[PDB]
């Protein structure tokens, strides 16, 4: 009946309609002859009549969310980006609005399983900052404050943004605290083979490795116009966790550990049409993160097999499950591990309830919630999950947090 | 070296970093849902001259595969006329069988799309007929556990009169009957099939796995009830390689899966009943069919027996159990001799599919929801794999239930 897509839950049965996709300003790459839904990047790598629409929506949305739209503020805010705009091509935002628009970026991140806490972001501003020595100095105090002992706080530090005739401000880690992944020579890797690429570029700006399988790397800090820095963080605020297994007594003896506090700080956040290419957040994992994707993956740790073995598993055939009682054995070290060392964490179960939660709550504010099912559903006991059976609607809302072309090449 | 921007898509692979593009989806004829404003490519159902051209491209097509093209016959070839209708050719019918199969999505064991059986049974005209034909069906298929894919295909659609019908959503299922409390004693998702085989004169069971009779429709006649031959149905009784007390649940599955409510569509033409079947892979049986929540939902049952701590998600008791589940399921089946993939294995063969159809065609339409299986996902080869999805003719769809 209703012009707007028919969202169905195959568990409970009952259906919703989304009318929030309609606000979207930005094209996907689905097409009525293809659906390209799966890629993980869409494809790819400032002006007023474009700018200023932009603008101008992202300043209704926060006058309407502290409900005064359309009021004597609003009027005089908009006047007043163009006025800026006009003179110089540009503008800047308001404290609130900084924290509004952050807020919606996570809001609107169609990937992001842990949106319920949406509401709940510290925000830093450090649009103030001039120099990579400044940028480092922020950061510290985001991972101080953040990981805060153990009891996780999500939080986001802003940098300035892009302004034309001028280079921005960049982190070239794609997360603030990476292992090293140090090519060998037999060909192998040690470390995260994730890692290789930036790991070289650490050492070539001057930084001196160590073979290591989890050797915290150094931060690649850009100002603009101007070189990388590097920056060595201060051990005692890296937490880590080493695992171990609940009732295995040999899982400890692999020598695994991982860091409580997960950190993106390559992502661009665009607010309003203006960019900050340099926004670094941070949350806390959500086990199978840990336990499946960096430990398991065939590309990354790899260790299922190494814990099949010592399982006494039949390795040599599919059919006797070995990779998936490998893999359960290894989520559960990584929680026991975690709340045995009092750092938090979410299961996938925990997780996934109260992204629905977030789903019927996020209807009744805006109706509608743009979802990437693939990433909503996690890497083990997909269908064990209540959002599997969930529909969603996937498309592109702003403010969000986009994918930049790396610094280098 | 590769197109870049929408034309061609670009596909990766992130466990491997190779890279290509599909060609294919520019053959593409029909529509989806998705939009460049938003993808819906997560929805199950859709939300819902020309039959000339349908049958041309058909019969190139058909006439393209026997490297046959472009000469008399296929041209001679290209009833319409004097009935607005027309009929395929057997060796046609098997050709377009085979290629409905092939561009299936969500069909993860695709590896075997050039093995299928084709049953032409497009010369019936009565609901017995329907049951001789699909009894022979399922022993062939069967084939005493060593499975073997097959499809039997009915009379197709003719505008004005009823559509020939299998009312069941499967050859075997099991019965699924309600008794005052609101709870079901065997499968929840069968209570309104069994019902109307009440209602259509069924006498009724009284177990958790009893196997349903057909309900069979000729054209604009009530359905008509049949029951299976008991030496027809093989099953499998479900028991676990270490835990001995997992027999003791009773369980059991049907080896056979034979899917009988969708739509074969062939060149224009549609056969509203065509039944086809393959072998299972055991996460549908372990995960869905015993696990899921509105199935025989063992799972907390299996995890208390098991003594695992169902009190708190972090113990991961879900997780636990349902990797023995479908363990069991593996066990069970291949100490019975009957036929079955594990996830690993299926999802490792449809990996070598895609580089086949890659080079047979430039491309392969899959839906990544439906090909990464239900448990494990990135412990399976294609969950790392980057897809294309897009409609193909022949093709297999939904329809309407007859009731
Ligand atoms: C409160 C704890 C928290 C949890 C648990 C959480 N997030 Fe996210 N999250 C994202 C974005 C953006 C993505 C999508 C990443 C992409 O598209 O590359 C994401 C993705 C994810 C993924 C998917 C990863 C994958 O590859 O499958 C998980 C799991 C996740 N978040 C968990 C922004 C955030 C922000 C930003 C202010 C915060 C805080 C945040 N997320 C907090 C959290
Ligand atoms: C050779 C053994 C074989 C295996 C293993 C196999 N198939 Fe499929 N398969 C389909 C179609 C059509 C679908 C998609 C069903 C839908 O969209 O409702 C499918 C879907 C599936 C699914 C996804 C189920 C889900 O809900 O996640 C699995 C797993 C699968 N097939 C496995 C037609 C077939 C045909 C028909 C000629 C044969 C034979 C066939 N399939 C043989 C096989
Ligand atoms: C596009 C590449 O994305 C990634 O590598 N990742 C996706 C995003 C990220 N995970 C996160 C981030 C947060 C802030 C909390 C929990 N988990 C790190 C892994
Ligand atoms: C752009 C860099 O991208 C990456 O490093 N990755 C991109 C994809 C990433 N995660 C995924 C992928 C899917 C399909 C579902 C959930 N999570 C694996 C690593
Ligand atoms: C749209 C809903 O589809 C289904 O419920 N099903 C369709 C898919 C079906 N599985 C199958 C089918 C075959 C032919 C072989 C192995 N497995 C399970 C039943
Ligand atoms: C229209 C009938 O639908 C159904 O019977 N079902 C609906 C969905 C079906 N399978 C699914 C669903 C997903 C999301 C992925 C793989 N397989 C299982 C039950
Ligand atoms: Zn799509």
């Amino acid at each position: 009946g209703p012009k707007f897509p028919r969202v169905k839950n195959w568990e409970l049965g009952s259906i919703t309609y989304d009318t929030l996709c309609a606000q979207s300003q930005q094209d996907g790459p689905c097409t009525p002859r293809r659906c390209l839904g799966s890629l993980v990047l869409p494809r790819k790598l400032p002006p007023a009549e474009q700018l200023l629409s932009q603008a101008r929506d992202f300043i209704n949305q926060y006058y309407s969310s502290i409900k005064r739209s359309g009021s004597q503020a609003h009027e005089e805010r908009l006047q007043e980006v163009e006025a800026e705009v006009a003179s110089t091509g540009t503008y800047h935002l308001r404290e609130s609005e900084l924290v509004f628009g952050a807020k919606q970026a996570w809001r609107n991140a169609p990937r992001c399983v842990g949106r319920i806490q949406w509401g709940k972001l510290q925000v830093f501003d450090a649009r103030d900052c001039s120099s990579a020595q400044e940028m480092f100095t922020y950061i510290c105090n985001h991972i101080k404050y953040a990981t805060n002992r153990g009891n996780l706080r999500s939080a986001i530090t802003v940098f300035p943004q892009r302004a034309p005739g001028r280079g921005d401000f960049r982190i070239w880690n794609s997360q603030l605290v990476r292992y090293a992944g140090y090519r060998q020579q037999d060909g192998s890797v040690r470390g995260d083979p994730a890692n290789v690429e930036i790991t070289e570029l650490c050492i070539q700006h001057g930084w001196t490795p160590g073979n290591g399988r989890f050797d915290v790397l150094p931060l690649l800090l850009q100002a603009p116009d101007e070189a990388p820095e590097l920056f060595v963080l201060p051990p005692e605020l890296v937490l880590e966790v080493p695992l171990e297994h609940p009732t295995l007594e040999w899982f400890a003896a692999l020598g695994l550990r991982w860091y409580a506090l997960p950190a993106v700080s390559n992502m661009l956040l665009e607010i309003g049409g203006l960019e900050f290419s340099a926004a670094p957040f941070s949350g806390w994992y959500m086990s199978t993160e840990i336990g499946t994707r960096n430990l398991c993956d065939p590309h990354r740790y790899n260790i299922l097999e190494d814990v099949a073995v010592c399982m006494d598993l039949d390795t040599r055939t599919t059919s006797s499950l070995w990779k998936d009682k490998a893999a359960v054995e290894i989520n559960l070290a990584v929680l026991h591990s975690f709340q045995l060392a009092k750092v938090t964490i979410v299961d996938h179960h925990a997780a996934t309830v109260s992204f629905m939660k977030h789903l019927d709550n996020e209807q009744k504010a805006r109706g509608g919630c743009p979802a990437d099912w693939a990433w909503i559903v996690p890497p083990i006991s997909g269908s064990l999950t209540p959002v599997f059976h969930q529909e969603m609607v996937n498309y592109i809302l702003s403010p969000a947090f986009r994918y930049q072309p790396d610094p280098w090449k």
